[PDB]
């Protein structure tokens, strides 16, 4: 009812050599950067708003407690994105990246599209470490902007941290998204219709990211496909720690689970990238 | 911060007698009938998929589980009505019913719509034992379909258990509200335009109601209203345990959190539904 | 093929002792009060402009004519809102409307929303003179605004001249009221669900209004209701000249039409709504 | 006010070697090879329903007159589809097809994507013509199946005579596609975000396109660029008898008009795109 | 053992005069208008999926190839009846259609009702050509439809190109008729009972044709009659190549085989039809 | 896309543990017996009627030529009858019977119905070998007869040699099965809607077998089921010389093919039959 690492191997390299898939790169990707996730920085906002971090997690989901922290103080959220810049993207944090084995084995493919939902520049960064050059995609002056012919484009779906208009972290802001009118927005859903994804480092906790999986299967039902044919396109989701309910629902949406190896989270991933070379 | 239950009382007065105040019911309120809530569900569908209680409920949100539910075996959600009808409508909930002081309360007031997320006639239930008349609506063809002149209207937001095709119990369902295409949809939205709601037993977790009071805050941000004008139409949320976070959350959304007393859960909203009178 | 004045007159007077008959006025509605209607606007537009009116209307639709006009000079808009409220709304413009035929069958009758797309005061203005009282609704504050508890509610679908920025006139203007968010849009989807309207000076040339009607057969498609029910609600189109093809294509959206003599359109008019009492 | 020919060639010649630059190709592209226009389809539905091509036109626009046309007899629609293939797709229009200077010299140009709202296999026709091989995707079945590495996309925006479910002609098809959640469309929006079009031989009067256009404007203007960078990237359309409103309007939109010569309206074609190369 | 063209041309002369002969056509009927047969579609079909034309017919009957190449992709089948409508009913197929000498002498009687088992219009278009009208009857609809008080009534028996839906060609599409419940074959078994049947450029290889004879003779036997008058009413079966072993099969089934010159195929039966007059 | 002989071995143990498989026994499973098949009896049948069998075969299907013997002359059926029983049901046909490896693995397990195609007595005559005991059911009188309480029951599917009016070998006798009325039909049938099948030594070339199967899809199709649920019960298909279209075809009616290793295609059948022990 799962892939292994082995069985979902020659799948990826399918899809690879044919151009049509593209990685879906989450916060997960980031931790052996020593980076806080999405916990730690709950226990952050906790600590400037006066809250104990255990008291604080019960009050509401992650997307609650950004929209309460925003908005107990003026300008308290542009200073949020002037601290997360210091720590995400300082020099101690680069200098852990040439030497991760996984954002090496994601450079060392040639990728063209890249989406990630992470607020920091260590996935465009490792492909400028391998002699490669990305262009960061986040507001609609990006897409317009000029860029090479043939360049891996890495879309922040999330936002970045150069421009604090396009990072979604509050309650309001998801649910800004939630029209799906944003330009990663509409670029996501068009790659969708064509290419298999493969989400690494990321948990399906957005409400955002499994109501553009839901209404692709819409489209997917509405066309009256046999039981072959409806499932010949499939998505890979990679992960440590998948429970029990979570991959059954995503046999719905067409995307299959890889089970990785939980002991060594790090070098799990990095046999799942140098499996598809 | 909170308004308490004599601070709320002209409040609700000055929009009962206007008639601008239409009741928002959720699961809370049939709890004195013995009836289970979103808890009591998931240990009653862990008993039948095989899992203990404890751990199914680590798996997903209430949305989630019952999704997965749903996709364990054919017409497994069909039985799930037909096992919740024998339990929820049962001759001995009825019985609680006449007896309850909430049901008499809310059945003394001469309301003209009433917003529900339960499956059980025991708001419009209620109703009836008054003497009073009520019409249940729930699908598009008892929208179309006939009424008295002046009959309050009940809305079933979540749908009722004599039509199974309208409960939406499953995430795919709350996937199909997200569109806001539904007639229980555009009724409400229709109707926050221009009235107060009053929210009795009913705690903000599903994402699609507080998408709707969202977008009204847009409408509103747009119109470019004073600070004193965009603040005069508040809606108002009785609520034994309300946290921290959450009050203030709805503080940007036009929502008064009334703090009731937590010992004697049934007669504190009682008492607010006689102070109206 | 098309309904008659005597054979629509008992379906008319059946919906209007249940309440559930409202009337939608279009510009043809104030022609007797000497008004311009959207050619001689056109033909008042290209003067300014410098055109030649006959060479000016083959250069676009009337929504397009429009959208040229406001973007000519800064400004431009606004001056037309100001001269259309000293030719629409004049005092000789009032006279006329106490001895009109139809402005008094109209307000004759007891009514509890009246949709109409004219800028105008000539649809409430009939109802003050007949010693009852309207509530204009247009703009979002004027939902939240207060009323009377029972008061014949006159929604402004296309704007009011006493708030400019209401007004839909130029081509951007109704491609914004596309994603039926407005207040006058949202109002009209849920009264839509419950109840037949009776198309008076109207034609259906605005696709604005013609995608509401067909996203209302959208939700009776789906719900899957026979042959018998899905025909039960109708609507009413009373039109002078209505052609071959248009109403056939109303057929499909419970849109039934009412022939009225072309000799005489006031008065055919004015036996309509005397029939209705 | 309006560019020629040689004063948009060195800016076609941009766009074209950075790949940022796609062809809309419309009805009019195939004028050469003696099909049809929009206008000889209605003089070919009139002689079906026993009308007068005069006559049948006063009676509504292309799109009314198309949905009047399917719904007069049952299985009207797919005999029309099946009529249409044995006059677009025939032999000797496939012979007029190789020695056509347009199809020749849009061939002999390196191209990624092309849109067409024509129903016919011309425009990639043209490629196999030249020793170039195409891929049509029209539906959502042709999105998720097999491609090569490297193929120009021709994306049917309209439909394809072999997939008789995607084709848009009636009234009731272009308010499906209103949604923008086609394929067709939502691949388009995507490449609006980051692309140039050039626009042959299609006239702006569906509002199916117009409405894209505004909506790309929306994410132009809430983005609060400056007067400089939000009239950088424009599109072009190339026509040879745009009137006085339309090129105004389209300069909201950023798109330029390109005057070809109205004498020889097939040369004058071909030097645009020989000017490219 | 076996009929003569003279000796058979008094017997069709008795039944033509009386009214109660009704030619079958089947796809031998169209080959001197150089029309593919069922074995070179079979050759078209392999070209398409990547076989060799001699190695994809040993691997099923023509009914289970269709079914293989329908189900290879989505949209398969909708792809080949465009193809075939295109090479069906061309223009130079046309164009060999008055000229040829059977269409001609089978337009020239005066039937009443045919029966063709061939997608194309080349038997009805016989008709139109020598001044006659016909009526395509196909599906349900055309039976419910109008047609003239006296008009030679053709039905379609395995379905025409412009409606696809009818259109009998794979496995699953001859099961679905076994259960002789299609419009078709309510009508063929009815006409069968009083009328004597003429089966030209048919050969009785498809099992739903040879099951209704079957169960025709049922009739007959269990009705009792003597063995002159069961064996009084028979049918005919024009054949330049029938074996040994299916002539002796059909006398069960009161169908007599006139063996036709095999040296010139299309003068042998031009013979036979211009014999009846 | 085809299961081995290691793969689908768990699959037959957990159908066999629950009692829910059943095999479906052909003529190719008393191929080591030295018994003629269907190609041999067709060379027996042209030495009786002066054919040569070269020239015989190429005269029709096996159904058409056995229908050609039967009505050569006169009791020609009966005497065939005879003269099967003298050499399928020889004393050394059972004496090759005990020491055959398939007769013993298939009479190790403990089966409760088995189906059969065949003329001889060596499917159940393989049970009272090992000391277990059968009962045969061919027609009418067999089922409404006595039986013991618990006893494999072989269901003659084609009919028994002692049973001369049970037997369908003639295209008369066929055609006379497609009701699906005989009491081998109507168990078979209802066998079907709750267990799977194995078939062994039998090829899908009689139209009445497929015709069933394609019946309880089409139940299936109706049901509404999901893409995992109506996948769920399949059927076994081993087959030494299965081409490349019908593997595909029965996919559509979930069955799944067993290639087995056609060197020895004895004893591939017989590890087959010993890994489900
Ligand atoms: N700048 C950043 O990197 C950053 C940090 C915190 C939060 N955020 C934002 O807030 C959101 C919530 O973050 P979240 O972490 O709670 O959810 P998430 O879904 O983005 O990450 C969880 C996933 O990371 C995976 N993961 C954990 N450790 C890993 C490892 N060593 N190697 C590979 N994968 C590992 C988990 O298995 C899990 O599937 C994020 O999606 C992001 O938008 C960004
Ligand atoms: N037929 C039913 O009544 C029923 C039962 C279970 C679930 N559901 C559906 O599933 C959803 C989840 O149910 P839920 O209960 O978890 O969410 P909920 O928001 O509807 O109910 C929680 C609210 O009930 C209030 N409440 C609890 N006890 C109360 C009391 N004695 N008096 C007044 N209020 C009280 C809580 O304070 C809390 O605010 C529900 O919204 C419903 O759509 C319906
Ligand atoms: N202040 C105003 O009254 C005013 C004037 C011009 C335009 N407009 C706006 O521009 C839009 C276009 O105006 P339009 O008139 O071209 O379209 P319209 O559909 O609103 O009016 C046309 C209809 O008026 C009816 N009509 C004409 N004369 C009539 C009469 N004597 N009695 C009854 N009905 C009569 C026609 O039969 C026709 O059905 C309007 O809908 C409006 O929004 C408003
Ligand atoms: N199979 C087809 O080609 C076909 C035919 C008719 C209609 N249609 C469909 O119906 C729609 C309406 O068709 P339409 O033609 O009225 O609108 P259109 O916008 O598609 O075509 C009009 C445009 O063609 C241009 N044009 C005319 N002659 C030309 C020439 N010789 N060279 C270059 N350009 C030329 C006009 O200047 C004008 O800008 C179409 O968009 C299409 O979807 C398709
Ligand atoms: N549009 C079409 O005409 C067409 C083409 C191919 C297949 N099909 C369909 O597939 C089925 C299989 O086609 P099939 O041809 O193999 O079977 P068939 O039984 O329809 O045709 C075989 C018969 O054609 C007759 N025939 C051959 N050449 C002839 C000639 N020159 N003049 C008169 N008769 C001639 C043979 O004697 C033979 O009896 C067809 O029955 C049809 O339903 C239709
Ligand atoms: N008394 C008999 O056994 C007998 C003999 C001849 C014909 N018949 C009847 O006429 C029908 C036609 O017979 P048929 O054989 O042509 O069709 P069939 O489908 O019954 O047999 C073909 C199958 O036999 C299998 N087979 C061949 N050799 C085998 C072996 N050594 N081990 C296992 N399987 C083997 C083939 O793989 C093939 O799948 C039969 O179905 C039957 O009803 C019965």
């Amino acid at each position: 009812t799962t892939l292994t690492l082995s069985e979902a191997a020659p799948l990826l390299k399918k899809e690879f050599r044919e151009g049509r898939l593209i990685p879906f790169l989450g916060a997960g990707f980031s931790k052996p950067l020593k980076l806080p996730d999405g916990s730690q920085l709950i226990a952050s906002l906790a600590k400037t708003l006066g809250f104990e971090p255990e008291l604080f997690d019960m009050h509401g989901r992650f997307e609650q407690l950004a929209e309460f922290f925003a908005i107990s103080a003026p300008n308290r959220l542009q200073r949020l994105v002037y601290e997360m810049s210091l720590s995400f993207d300082s020099a101690e944090a680069e200098a852990l990246r040439e030497k991760s084995p996984m954002h090496r084995a994601l450079a060392a493919l040639d990728w063209r599209t890249i989406y990630t939902t992470a607020y920091d520049k260590h996935v465009e960064g490792a492909l400028r470490d391998a002699g490669k050059q990305a262009a960061v995609l986040a507001s609609f002056a990006d897409f317009q902007g000029p860029r090479a012919r043939d360049v891996c484009e890495v879309i922040k779906f999330a936002g970045t941290l150069d421009q604090p208009d396009t990072i979604v972290l509050t309650e309001s802001s998801y649910f800004q998204r939630m029209a799906l009118d944003a330009p990663p927005d509409q670029r996501l859903r068009a790659d969708l219709l064509a290419n298999s994804f493969l989400f690494i480092g990321y948990s399906f906790s957005d409400t955002n990211i499994r109501y553009i999986w839901y209404r692709m299967n819409q489209l997917r039902e509405q066309s009256q496909l046999g039981v072959k044919h409806s499932q010949a396109r499939r998505c890979f989701f990679a992960t440590h720690g998948a429970g029990l309910v979570q991959p059954d629902i995503l046999q719905q949406w067409n995307i299959d689970v890889i089970q990785l190896d939980p002991t060594d989270k790090s070098a799990s991933v990095a046999r799942l990238l140098e499996s598809i070379a």
